């Protein structure tokens, strides 16, 4: 019962987004690394892939390759993903990569990336074991 084939994807980040951040921050699992990166119009594809570059070739530096494969995986995925949108979209292009496992020793593959329906501030940086989502659970508590 939507309203429209396309506009769907409008209707959809509504409720997908509000659910996003409350999964995410829900997500949780072994000693694991999300990715959560986001390209704002008031920056540039190369620069989010460029900042990431570099943490990239230090992650290589983690004693645990748990984290390090976790990290560059990521990196490495989502990396390959901005390098299709070379444009910057005004609501950002926000990217999820990750792998959560639950008790029932289940891993998860964490795989996300569209525009929402909120502009983005600028440039974001993930944090390690731990979803990193300001813009989202911000706006969604603010206008919500």
């Amino acid at each position: 019962m939507a309203d429209d084939p396309s506009a769907a994807d409008r209707n959809v980040e509504i409720w997908k987004i509000k659910k996003l951040i409350k999964s995410l921050e829900a997500a949780r699992g072994n000693g694991t690394s999300m990715i959560s990166l986001i390209i704002p119009p008031k920056d540039q594809i190369s620069r989010v892939a460029k900042m990431l570059a570099d943490e990239f070739g230090t992650a290589s530096n983690i004693k645990s390759r748990v984290n390090r494969l976790s990290v560059l995986g990521a990196i490495t995925s989502v990396q390959q993903r901005l390098k299709l949108y070379n444009k910057v979209p005004p609501n950002g292009l926000v990217v999820y990569c990750g792998t959560i496992v639950t008790e029932e020793g289940k891993e998860k593959k964490v795989n996300i990336d569209f525009e929402p329906f909120k502009p983005i501030n600028q440039f974001m940086y993930f944090c390690d074991n731990k979803f990193h989502t300001e813009a989202l659970t911000a706006l969604l508590s603010d206008l919500e």
